[PDB]
Formats: structure tokens, C-alpha cells, sequence
């Protein structure tokens, strides 16, 4: 169908149901993620690369995202009883305004401990997605848990909203906008 991971759709079209159903169409194991970013930002983004701390991708990452248009990702466990989580990063080079767009999820094995969180930054430069951007966005940065949508200012115009769902199959929904616009 055209759903699917790893992939582009117009930016329009991105919505939680829309995620659910990737959701589905990605591996059957327990922790995995459907991640959906749209670019409102006006720029083009490209260059996009991944981090993963724990687990792995079944479809590469598209290289670039148009403004208009949004990426659809599906982070997943590594199968099995492994008694692990779906821990990265994913970015893109904003040329235009010359900085990177970082966005991290968390989906851990073991909710009798931890829980979701997720978190969405620009840092200067040309940045490949990496452990340092991970340790920022999860430890350091404030992220958000997965009770409803949050917004925060990005710097250089640019502004961002999301929500993600609570459980170890999860949605992860986030817009990328002008400040001048609105989401909450």
C-alpha cells in the first residue's frame, strides 16, 4: 500500500490513525515506534541520518524532506526475548538556515521502571546523528512524556508541537513550523 516506512508522503496527510496503521505494517515484535515529522518549516531538509542506542530500522531513513512534505520512520526492537527497548535519534541538515534538526524517541523494555519520552532540538552546523544528540534530548534537555501534545520554540524562526502514545508499540507525531504559525 502507500503506507510505509521509510518514506515521504505530503505533509497533509500526517495524522495518528495514519501512524497506527504504519504501525501495523512494521515488524510484530513488542516495542517499536511509528515516527511521523513534518516539515512546515518553510527550508529544505536533507542529508538525514539515524542513531540508534538500541534496536535498528527495517527501512532506511529518506535523504531529504521538502518543505510541504512529511517522513514516516519505523524504529523497532531487535526481535525476540531480548529484554530490550527502541532507543535514537534521527536528523536532518537544514541548509538554508544552517543548522540540524535532531528528534529523539525512547520506547524502553522495561515500563515497570522507565516510560516514553521523546524530544525534538536544532543544533549549529551539519551534525550527524549521533550518542551526544541522544544523551542531550533524553538527559539533559527536557524531554516530553507521552501525556498529550506539547509545543517549544526551536531558534531561527522555527517552532515544533507533538505527541506521543504511552505504550511499547507507540506513535510519535511531530510538526515543524514558523513561529508566525500555529499548532496548539
Amino acid at each position: 500500500a502507500r503506507i510505509a516506512a521509510g518514506t515521504i508522503i505530503a505533509g497533509a496527510e500526517l495524522t495518528i490513525g495514519l501512524l497506527q496503521n504504519l504501525l501495523d505494517v512494521l515488524a510484530n515484535v513488542n516495542r517499536k515506534c511509528a515516527v511521523g515529522v513534518d516539515n512546515e518549516s518553510g527550508f529544505r531538509w536533507q542529508e538525514g541520518s539515524t542513531y540508534f542506542f538500541s534496536g535498528t530500522a527495517d527501512e532506511n531513513l529518506p535523504y531529504s524532506v521538502s518543505d510541504g512534505y512529511a517522513v514516516l520512520y519505523g524504529p523497532r526492537k531487535t526481535n525476540g526475548p531480548v529484554a530490550t527497548g527502541v532507543v535514537g535519534v534521527l536528523a536532518y541538515y537544514i541548509p538554508s538556515i544552517g543548522k540540524t534538526l535532531a528528534v529523539m524517541w525512547s520506547v524502553p523494555f522495561d515500563y515497570n521502571f522507565y516510560q516514553n519520552w521523546w524530544n525534538a532540538k536544532l543544533y549549529s552546523g551539519n551534525q550527524d546523528a549521533d550518542y551526544d544528540h541522544y544523551v542531550d534530548l533524553y538527559y539533559d534537555a527536557n524531554p516530553f512524556k507521552a501525556n498529550g501534545w506539547h509545543e517549544r520554540s526551536l531558534g531561527s524562526g522555527l517552532k515544533f508541537c507533538g505527541s506521543m502514545s504511552s505504550s511499547g508499540q507507540a506513535t510519535l507525531e511531530i510538526h515543524v513550523l514558523k513561529e508566525s504559525e500555529t499548532c496548539m
